[PDB]
Order: C-alpha cells, then structure tokens, then sequence
DNA sequence: TGAAAGTACTTGAGCTTAGACA
RNA sequence: AAAGACCAGGC
DNA sequence: CTCAAGTACTTACGCCTGGTCATT
C-alpha cells in the first residue's frame, strides 16, 4: 500500500484544471519518512510506537508530495513552479512493517527500546489503542 | 454477495341487442 | 455523565 | 364495481460482561 498504491493513486487523480488564466497543478512523487512526532513547539522527533501507546499519540509518519503548479497568462509564456515535500497529511504505520521505526531491529535493539522482540507486529497504533485490521 | 414472508394499499380492466303480450 | 454507535466475549 | 395483479410496508431476535469513540 505505501509503495504502489500511494503514489498510484496520488498520479491517477486527474490535475487541477481551473480558470482569464488557467492554472494547472500536477503532483510528481510522493515521500514517506520515519514516524515523528511534532509537538507543540514543532520540533520533529521521532516517535516510538511504545511512546505512542503511552502518551495516546498516533504512531503515523507525515506524506510529502512534489506539486508542480503551472500559470498560463495568455502571453504565450507559461510559468511552472515546482513545490518540493509539500505535506499532505500523516498516514498511521503499521508496527513492524518496512517504514515502521522498530523494522529490522535485533532482539536486543527491541529491548533497548522497552518493545517486546516476540511482538509480531502488524498493528496500527491510534490514540495509544492498539489497532488491527480484519480482512 | 447471497438473504423472507405475510399483509395493506392502488387500478384497471371488462360486456350483445334493438322492436309489437298484463 | 447522561445517550447512542460499534466491537469483542460468557451462558 | 370487482379482483387478481401488482406494488410498498413491516416485521424481529433471551439475559449478562467489558472495551473504545466521537459528540455533547
């Protein structure tokens, strides 16, 4: 779902076509990052899923998506402006998963960070609740 | 994605037939 | 803390 | 003035435990 289906989706939405101007708005690459957590001050940090169920946080990580906005002012001159990691919104990780921070982590890193190793993972945390999707 | 049975409403058909006996 | 929704479970 | 031929319309389902959640 990360890796195919967001990008496919956010290229498959047809641009913004609107208009006298027109202006038409075309997004190129989606970006995900680690899960952090901006507080109130909005310094990033990242966020443990452990730190997540305690603070009743939501273990999710922000989306950036490149948006190229071009003009069109009737003078035969068209001008493209290009917008780099423009957040969209966070969309919730999945614990254990490929962009969770815990992937990939021994036993002993898991125990460093108070997260069980035998955990399997495959969980959403929202809100500190411990969610998981029924097929 | 399947999937239920009885009842309260409407509506709209549909039809050989005329004289002069009490 | 009232009134709802959903979920899981017992017999 | 029917009546069979249709269409809406209505039903329900034992008790108990707990958790979460968004809104008020």
């Amino acid at each position: 779902f990360i890796q195919m289906s967001v990008q496919r989706i956010v290229e498959d939405a047809p641009p913004i076509d609107l208009q006298p101007p027109r202006y038409l708005l075309k997004f190129e690459q989606i970006y995900l990052s680690k899960p952090t957590h901006w507080e109130r001050d909005g310094a990033p940090s990242p966020m443990m899923p452990n730190e997540a169920r305690l603070r009743n946080l939501t273990y999710s990580a922000p989306l950036y998506v490149d948006i190229t906005k071009t003009v069109i002012k009737e003078g035969e001159e068209q001008l493209q402006t290009q917008h780099q990691k423009t957040f969209i919104g966070k969309i919730p990780i999945m614990l254990r998963s490929t962009y969770c921070l815990l992937n990939g982590l021994t036993d002993r890193d898991l125990c460093e960070l108070n997260e069980c190793p035998l955990d399997p993972g495959g969980y959403f945390i929202i809100n500190g609740s411990e969610k998981v999707l029924i097929a």
